[PDB]
DNA sequence: AAAAAGACTT
DNA sequence: GGAAAAATTTTT
DNA sequence: AAAAATTTTTCCAAGTCTTTTT
């Protein structure tokens, strides 16, 4: 039965609780391991051998990944047999001594003959799977939590796998390791059913912290960090915490110019740490960058932020462009992602840059004396709750919302609006630096888009041809009779020319979105209320723009702020 | 403090 | 999330 | 149909800021 729930009208927690009631079935673990058949052979040397359970799975993992060209690289080689060598019996410790004596040639295709028939399944074997796999949604995927029941996200864990993360990673190569129920820590109230531990298995520890978010917590092995499950968007917790990141970012609107007018007299500091400092928060106004927090050497690849920043990331021009005082930028940021600008700076941000670099190893910090603790404690005595990621929200829906008036023509269609909104979303991607969508298969398909287009074009030109033989024969067989043919093919044209201002208008639409990625600014960084005062205003329908699941994310924005809200 | 953990975003 | 995969749905 | 374009699952990390230990 359809009812739902409007947390946004019911009251906050006081400081600290998250909930006061949390029961869950607990996580969902891996299927264990089945072993290679028997005609699938693994080869040392030429000779044939068959390996153990807990190092075939080791040895599945690589075969898996043979295609790609990481295998090849020196670090992930010894990292995947340091890991391989430990999963293994004393027999083979002591047969196997490299991995490149080792073939895998028969097991990689067994992998991929085993996608064929995976693909190529029947109709009644196909439904039954699909009908497995919404009983454990239904039992295991939602969770009730004060009152109510919401969805939670990643109710199954990760099964084991070699690592691989993004970019130059030390550590890429190096075994996941299966999560067993002795690694798991539940949460959850006094008062539930604690959920029972699988068969012959028992749980590391069942806590009631009411402090915190998390339903399942373990440690992955490759870090050391906390691995979560928590609750998915729509929730009350996730949703209500995504409300007060937006509300904050208002909060910074004003007071933005007191703080770009404090920062702006602050290049003429007498101390060389305030200078940095403003200089810092300067880079993180203007260009949206990450606070940069220092990360330890050998434990993550080498990606920088704004205050992690080296020497040799940027280089000083006087001139260049034929503009004036140029910084040009060239760095790797999160996820391994280049960042390339250059960008015009003011008179004292330049000369202060200058003296930051100063005889200085290009391996040596940019910014010494400055860390991400200094300038967030920094702006939090500018104003309460701020902190460097607060200047990526806001400058996000500043853009949004600025860029949606000033890209949208009131005598237009919806589908041509929609090619507005999409400039105005790509403008903040072109700020954000959040990059690529598919170009691989965007050559082609392009192109046979193009050709649909063009087919389209010809009925309506043959509907131009039938109204100005009805305007040429209104004449000679007279009006009112013979003229209501003139009338239902004015109709007729008008019903084809708004159906091609739609094929035309999808098509500069994907044209655009070449090497921008429109996602992790629409569900992270943009406030919904901005977009829903644009929908309600236009009469653009909620629909042709957020799809279910971010309509389910953002209930609170649909319901709530209507046409004249202003960020 | 200030490393290290932990608890969330992205 | 972004990309590859699988699941649908719409073209030929 | 049977192919092909779409849409929707599915695979898998890494930043930020806070809070505890040392
Ligand atoms: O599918 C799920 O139920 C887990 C979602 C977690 N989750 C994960 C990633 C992510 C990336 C950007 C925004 C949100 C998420 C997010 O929310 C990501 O890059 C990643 C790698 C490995 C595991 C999990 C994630």
């Amino acid at each position: 039965e359809e009812q739902k729930w409007k947390w946004w009208e019911e009251e906050r927690y006081p400081e600290g609780i998250k909930w006061k009631f949390l029961e869950h079935k607990g996580p969902v673990f891996a299927p264990p391991y089945e072993p290679l058949p028997e005609n699938v052979k693994f080869y040392y040397d030429g000779k044939v051998m068959k390996l153990s359970p807990k190092a075939e799975e080791v040895a599945t993992f690589f075969a898996k990944m043979l295609d790609h060209e990481y295998t090849t690289k020196e670090i992930f080689r010894k990292n995947f047999f340091k890991d391989w060598r430990k999963e293994m019996t004393n027999e083979e410790k002591n047969i196997i001594t490299n991995l490149s004596k080792c073939d895998f040639t028969q097991m990689s295709q067994y992998f991929k003959a085993q996608t064929e028939a995976r693909k190529q399944m029947s109709k009644e074997e196909k439904l039954k799977i699909k009908e497995e796999n919404e009983k454990l949604l239904k039992e295991y995927g939602f969770c009730i939590m004060d009152n109510h029941k919401e969805r939670i996200a990643n109710f199954k864990i990760e099964p084991p796998g070699l690592f691989r993360g993004r970019g130059n990673h030390p550590k890429m190569g190096m075994l996941k390791r299966r999560i067993m129920p002795e690694d798991i820590i539940i949460n959850c109230s006094k008062d539930a059913k604690v959920p029972s531990p699988p068969p012959g298995h028992k749980w590391k520890e069942v806590r009631h912290d009411n402090k915190v978010t998390w339903l399942v917590s373990w440690t992955e092995n490759i870090q050391g960090s906390i691995k979560y499950i928590m609750l998915n968007p729509s929730s009350r917790i996730k949703g209500e915490k995504d409300w007060q990141k937006y509300e904050t970012a208002r909060r910074l609107k004003k007071c933005v110019d007191k703080i770009r007018n404090q920062y702006r007299e602050d290049w003429k500091s007498k101390e060389m740490k305030v200078r940095q400092r403003a200089v810092a928060l300067y880079f993180i106004d203007k260009l949206a960058l990450r606070a940069g927090n220092e990360k330890e050497e050998g434990e993550t690849a080498d990606t920088v932020g704004c205050c992690s920043l080296r020497v040799e990331h940027i280089n000083l021009h006087p001139e260049l462009d034929g503009q004036e005082y140029v910084v040009e930028f060239d760095f790797l940021g999160k996820d391994s992602i280049r960042y390339y600008n250059k960008v015009p700076v003011e008179k004292r941000v330049f000369k202060n840059l200058q003296l930051f670099m100063e005889n200085k190893q290009p391996e040596d910090d940019l910014f010494d004396r400055l860390n991400t603790g200094i300038l967030n404690k920094h702006l939090q005595d500018l104003m309460e709750g701020l902190t460097a990621k607060v200047f990526r929200t806001y400058n996000a829906s500043i853009t949004l919302q600025q860029q949606l008036k000033e890209l949208t023509a009131p005598d237009e269609n919806i589908p041509a609006k929609i090619l507005s909104y999409n400039r105005a979303n790509r403008a903040v991607a072109i700020l954000c630096n959040h990059q690529r969508a598919p170009p691989k298969t965007f050559e082609k398909s392009m192109m046979n888009l193009q050709t649909k287009i063009d087919a389209k074009k010809e009925q309506l030109a043959d509907a131009r041809r039938d109204l100005k033989s009805a305007k040429a024969d209104a004449k000679v067989m007279k009006d009112a009779k013979t003229k209501k043919v003139v009338e239902s093919k004015k109709k007729a044209v008008q019903r084809l020319e708004e159906q091609l201002m739609k094929l035309e208008v999808q098509a500069t639409d994907r044209e655009e979105n070449k090497q921008i990625a429109l996602g992790t600014s629409k569900l992270n960084y943009l406030d919904p209320r901005i977009t829903v005062a644009w929908c309600k205003k236009w009469g653009v329908p909620i629909e042709k723009i957020y799809n279910k699941t971010q309509r389910e994310k953002f209930a609170w924005a649909i319901d709530m702020a209507d046409e004249d809200y202003e960020f």
